[PDB]
């Protein structure tokens, strides 16, 4: 697994899941999203109904609209980043698992039998398909383009969220929209959108690192095969090569040396 | 266990549970799902018994009882996708469990015998029987139900979701149907429908990606016997084959490599 | 342990501890089980005392009584349920557990020696008792009966629940019946009630299928010894059986093969 | 250890610990244990202070004193029931593992050079002891009497709980007994008294069961020596014995079966 | 470490943080430790205000004072009692353990030379110190001391808190002395203290067993050398002791035996 | 890994966590970072949806804007410190892993060969190398810089934060600018603001360690190469050199010690 | 570690997180830590504004000022308890670990060429540094200097808050100091400082032991060089030696013996 963009991924999931949480927490601390004044003659729970109204009421200036609904927005975001790492962890990793495993002992052997190519066959054979590359492209650049939504959303949120904190609405509504107590709007104010669209800023700040950095997790002929993409897993996985290592040392230094190594 | 329609499966109890629990966690944050006016005479309490009222005179325009239920009929359908899971954990896994751990063995003496036909006997033979493929089919398409209905409750649900956001409630009942200070009905406000009718949209959204993918599960003939089940086993559980990765390598380079080998 | 029981047991379980514990975080959603109204007069103290006077006066229509009670008779259900499993676990899991591993090792002496019958002289021996399968049939249909009688109490609630989801309470009472400013009555809802009889409905409609099932389990002359309960022991142990497994593939395609197993 | 009596123990133990802990879910739930009338010119707060006066004032017609106190005196009997169980987990079960271990290895060499009497020495030795057998039987007894003044307390509870959920409290006191405002007594009802005494018949109910159950457990004459309570031993350990089983089996059958055994 | 000690300490640990969790719960539970009267005319606050006030004026009859320290002053000897197990944990436990298994196989090899006197020689000579028995006399009975001063202090709390549960507090203090609709004194009711002077008697109770008991562990001469005190030891692990059980039963039964056992 | 800067970093990161738990755990002990004053005639809603508008208005002196936003730029710099040990455990901590591997055992087989060069060829080969040594710089001071910005944003905070702990809020706006009840604007203290200043100080003072040490891990020609960087993971990683202490020893000392050792 | 070192340390760490976790759970269970009085006519808001006015006022009769800060600052002690650990535990134990061990097998060799020099020589060689031995003083004192101050500020903290309990507290600030309705200055409570005078000397008082206590440990010529430190170590790890008790039981006994031990 390609730890930067796993990392980049790890950190991607980290950052909403926090804010989210935290905006829960807020939630939790504010209690309430959303109030709206009230005639003082309004009870102590009257004007607890048309907080309530009004906070219902936002389905019914679009962004107001959308301003509630904001935060699961957000989870679903963090979902749809989480799920392609779950759907690559089939589409790739139990293929390179047994590739891995397998490279290792030939090498091993290409190893030992100089101390003392069949895998070089399979990869420049695996050299053949494109499938397990176009793989990777699909599902990164799919769990990217949820990250390219999600930060044109805040965008097209924060840019608009600054100026529409409040609106006015109306409960005077059904039979009780002929309660002339009622004003015909309350003022009201949309009091988590401020933390919201700092945290919307906040959020795109940094996923405007991690677009570009997995961006340049493509630029592979400077970093066009599964080879390239082994090449990939090479230079991933010489993490796990002793013998590499031995030989890169040998390598290095270049059967004294293999017989004291 | 077959990956993708288990990660499928765990996806799709994940959804819900996460739905559910911040519908929990909202209606904790919430407190209520309703409220309703008062006059200013009623008292800070005497509101609360109208809420408290008319959340229990849902009981008593059909979907606005419906509207209520909403969250833990949706509970109902998690635990509903789940059991099918534990009930296929005993259908077939203990079956495929002893099958592939003889299968392996055998088509290892296969490869041991060729480096120096039981299972093969065994699978074509059960080949012979529809028992085990029809607990598939029975027990995934049960599963695929549940999903059905859910997301056509959740349209019907949605589709007058829309327009039914809120109702009259009449408190003026029993004795205290004497009392003209109750007004014959309050308006009352369904506070959580909005946030239900986007999460029903969201989860139905999400399950018209599940409801398909399963589906294409069983295009066999193009991804009729258990044999063509254990092809997918097959497909599967080639997992788990460290000689038929070998032999795949040979197969993909073809004694001496399996001498190497 | 016979799987489908026991999750059947584990599902039987499962519902009602959901179900009272959403109960209970609905219970802790709602804050009360019920409400009553109040003059206006009544301060915001003299009408929470009214509402907690009626909660507490449903111990002197008797289902109104009842109502109150109802879940924590749920839960007495539940633990009802449950410890029937820790009694079988002992009335006969210690039994079996040292019959299986003796069966085990001899049948599989017997494909050793037959490769190259004290527990058929055992197991036939077993055939002589009516005890353990008397164990069985007691300890599984107290289980069941304990379903019985929830669904009919469910039933019995149900029925008249759906009649009874309010009264009038009086708390003119004692010395404090004399203040004419308490009304002879208040009027009550029941604010839970709806909940439960629909949760009732619901473990209802799902005990439903859970008696059945385990009546079903009865049926052994179609699934009258020891044996016929060992046959069922054989029908769910055959799972631990590697030499089952072996003979009935060797059954399956009946020494070259006993040599090749 | 007795499974049982450990099992009816650990039972014994859970049940209450499931009631405390519901009745303090249920004092979270409702709060308060009681409350009082106020005049409505009693403030928000002066109502409120009366109800805490009340609920105090409970320790200066006995039972209502015990009223309040009633869930810890609960939880006082659970502690009760436990500790015996640790005190016996050292009063006899640090003799029994040795005793055991030694009993098995012994009883296997009588089986093995069967094959091819230290113990029963050892065994009608401990006939003499009266000290062990009079450990369990005041070990087991002085917890089964928790149990009984338990019942007892819940009986002489219940009996006349049934009478006596409300009192009027008096908090016209000190100098502001001459606060005239203040009436002479407040009525005040009992709230949780009414879900205690149905806790304290579903105790009650249930610890019927466990009474005579550990009785039943004394008539070992038909179920006077540690030999007859190691028969216990035996009638237990036997779980621990391969041999016993095999020559179990072989008593169930009866050098060559002791050869294929 | 001697269980019966042991687990009276655990016991006696147990029970207070038992009491204080729980009074934390009904501190929790109640949220006040007290109120006090104010005239109608004080706000939800200005009451609100004399009740904290009231609360904080404890600190300038006397136990009055102390009654709002009660809890953490429970808590204060629940600690003074853990500590001397950490600190005999390690005045002694050290040396013990290095001394057991010293005393063990040296015993083992006087059991294996007799099948086939260090210790002896160790332990008579440990004989001569009396520095470790006297670090568990001192360890012990500062213990034992805590329950002493804690026993008192909740005998002199309980038998004055039986006449103390209320005072008059005065608020009209400072420049708000001068607000002559402050009462120069509210009347106030120390609401936890009925509950703390049960708890004190319940605690007090349950430590007139653990002190006493302590005490007993002490009448070694009928349980004056660490020898005496290795014969507690002894007496204690003997526990350990395979040889000394098989020389028990050897000793009970008294080479062919030793060449049996 | 280095442990001080390590250390300082497990430190540096606990220190905010701590300090924004605990704001949050205050938060959660305030309710609100704000309140602001209101007439009287403003409702116990009306007073609430003032706190809440002006709560909301921060984002339209300007510290006073970054006052409410104080928090979440803290939790902001804890990531930001984070993440660099993460970003490090990979940028060089595969590569030492290796190496170090590598060099013990050729290090030991020269001390196994002095009992009875490879890692010294490849270390000052790796004397060649400036990418690794720049790896470690950039990615501490970057960490570093980290700090700086917070201690400054601190400082600048806390400056002017001396200056800002309140201000007068409008929320006579839109609409309801037009009604009159609501003064021009209410005058609103900044709650948090003096713990959070205090919390900066606390935070920055203990900062003002952190950086200066960092600093002082980069005088290493003092404490040039990745040798001297090696040199630092010499004098790190002797940590893990049995052979080294040996020949350290055997160094403090100076073929009999080496048989010997 | 040295162990009553680190004991008293960890217990030292354990007091304050105790009392400031209370502390917590006590400010969790007042909900603020101030409160003042109002005019009646300041609104259930109006009050609350001013309270947490002043409550935020604390930062404009020093100790006044210290006061509300006081808890915080005890965590500052704690955390500046606890790190001198961990950087003891890098200062000398990665040492010692590597020391102990060579130490033990070179004595153990000692030991074996007995039965049948060089940590001697080695120790006698540590004899020569002052670096590790200063070490210890240095973290170990700068440890205790943390318990001086905090000592201290809780005298100088006590002494005082014994007559500042309470304060006159202005809100007519601003705009709204020109509000006569606010009084020029409320009366206030500084609730929790009796709770934190009592907790203040609760922790003084067992600081005092822990102080002396590590000054005992200083006084190694009665309990000059890292030898005597060793000697300490020795004191410390013969816990770890076999062979020493098997040679002190030898020395206390005194080849044969050495045969049999």
């Amino acid at each position: 697994e390609l730890a930067v963009d796993k990392m980049v991924t790890c950190i991607a999931v980290g950052l909403p899941l926090l804010l989210i949480s935290l905006a829960f927490a807020q939630e939790i601390s504010i209690g309430t999203q959303i109030s709206c004044f009230s005639p003082s003659s309004f009870s102590w729970r009257q004007a607890a109904f048309v907080d309530s109204y009004c906070w219902a009421a936002v389905q019914q200036n679009l962004p107001l609209w959308l301003h509630k609904f904001f935060p699961y927005i957000l989870l679903l975001f963090a979902i749809l980043l989480y799920l392609p790492a779950l759907f690559w962890r089939f589409s790739a990793a139990p293929h390179l698992c047994s590739d891995l495993k397998f490279i290792m002992e030939e090498l091993d052997k290409v190893y030992n039998r100089a101390i003392k190519p069949i895998v070089e066959q399979y990869l420049k054979t695996k050299k053949n398909s494109s499938h397990l590359i176009m793989k990777y492209i699909s599902c990164r650049l799919v769990t990217f383009v949820v990250i390219l939504l999600a930060c044109i959303y805040l965008s097209y949120y924060f840019s608009l969220s600054s100026l529409s904190d409040e609106f006015l609405c109306s409960i005077k509504s059904g039979v009780l929209k002929n309660d002339s107590t009622i004003p015909d709007r309350f003022q009201c104010k949309l009091i988590a959108v401020g933390i919201f669209q700092l945290l919307s800023l906040i959020n795109l700040i940094v996923y405007a690192l991690l677009i570009p950095v997995v961006v340049y997790t493509f630029f592979i002929p400077f970093r066009y095969n599964d080879l390239s993409l082994y090449n990939l897993f090479l230079e991933e996985n010489i993490s796990e090569l002793k013998s590499y290592k031995c030989l890169k040392v040998l390598e290095n230094i270049k059967m004294l040396l293999l017989t004291n190594l």
